[PDB]
């Protein structure tokens, strides 16, 4: 079950969907854009709560290693 390049690319592609400006972090705005693509209508505060759940380093936004937590949710 060793990590594959296929999986790594899947993780990077998924991160990039959210991180649309390529700056390496997912903001509330970026997360909101993906939520709205899914027909959802979260508020800024709700988006911040979503980020808070995985924002290990407390900088208020999602980086790539934090995003992996999301990929692991069942
Ligand atoms: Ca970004
Ligand atoms: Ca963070």
């Amino acid at each position: 079950d060793q990590l594959t390049e296929e999986q790594i690319a899947e993780f990077k592609e998924a991160f990039s969907l959210f991180d649309k400006d390529g700056d390496g972090t997912i903001t509330t705005k970026e997360l909101g854009t993906v939520m709205r693509s899914l027909g959802q209508n979260p508020t800024e505060a709700e988006l911040q709560d979503m980020i808070n759940e995985v924002d290990a380093d407390g900088n208020g936004t999602i980086d790539f290693p934090e995003f992996l937590t999301m990929m692991a949710r069942k």
